């Protein structure tokens, strides 16, 4: 397995890539800085990689102040248990926490009930477009940077794992997301290369295509 990668996207924004009878999953997340405080957008795909990530940031002088997981699957949440052990505030939607609990997995400490939620006002915003990749999937918007983290919902190449997906809802959800974040300069996804707002349209096309095929 390749090692955890941390790559600066721009001032205050880093992409973390971690890796895990299939084969090997590549998983992108972000770390976002508010002054010297760092916030994980999705944990790495393992607890060990979450520890490595946190340590890298600590060793560069940043305080890890919180993490937000975009859906209940391990690739967004693997590190929550370890983060809780460090007294690092973990966040997930109430639906995501309910699905974690249902799977006997460790829950985020903090949660939120709304479709729209500000983790930090004007800097890190959370939005639920509706079901797609999973029932609970949310996206994270960085207004100051015009960057959207779409997690496992933006799937401009193919929809990937359908095991917990809602094929009938995904096209509508995807249109909702396109309408809301046409303003996005960059769209960062869990499993594809970084692009612009057109990846939202690509995702809608893949959702339509995939629903037809079912
Ligand atoms: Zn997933
Ligand atoms: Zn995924």
């Amino acid at each position: 397995l390749p090692d955890l990668k941390i790559e600066k996207l721009e001032k205050g924004v880093y992409v973390h890539t971690s890796f895990e009878g299939w084969g090997v999953v590549t998983k992108h997340g972000l770390v976002v800085l508010v002054k010297n405080d760092a916030y994980l957008i999705d944990t790495p795909i393992t607890a060990k990689d979450t520890e490595k990530l946190v340590n890298w940031f600590i060793e560069h002088g940043y305080r890890i102040k919180g993490s937000i997981s975009t859906h209940f699957h391990g690739d967004s949440t693997a590190g929550i248990e370890w983060l809780n052990s460090q007294s690092i505030s973990t966040y997930a939607s109430e639906l995501t926490n309910e699905l974690l609990k249902k799977d006997n997995k460790v829950q985020a400490t903090n949660s939120f009930s709304g479709v729209s939620y500000s983790l930090i006002k004007n800097k890190i915003e959370v939005f639920y477009p509706g079901p797609g990749h999973t029932q609970d999937n949310v996206v994270v918007w960085l207004p100051e940077k015009k960057i959207l983290f779409g997690g496992c919902f933006v799937k401009p190449d193919g929809l990937g794992n359908l095991g917990d997906a809602n094929l009938e809802a995904w096209p509508k959800s995807a249109k909702i997301l396109m309408s809301k974040y046409g303003k996005a300069k960059l769209v960062v996804s869990s499993h594809s290369e970084i692009g612009n707002a057109s990846l939202l349209q690509r995702t809608w096309e893949q959702a339509v295509k995939g629903l037809n095929e079912s």
